[PDB]
């Protein structure tokens, strides 16, 4: 499934998407990436659009 991962902030703004069998993986990797480019925030996800959105 298809899961998006939307990042607000002064550090990086952006959306990437990743395929993953659950939100609990999609999670795991969304968070992979935004520790990689320096991101911390609040974390909401939303499981009728399938997205992660993070701000900063």
């Amino acid at each position: 499934t298809t899961y998006k991962l939307i990042l607000n902030g002064k550090t990086l703004k952006g959306e990437t998407t990743t395929e993953a069998v659950d939100a609990e993986t999609a999670e795991r990797v969304f968070k992979e990436y935004a520790k990689k480019n320096g991101v911390d925030g609040e974390w909401t996800y939303d499981d009728a659009t399938k997205t992660f959105t993070v701000t900063e």
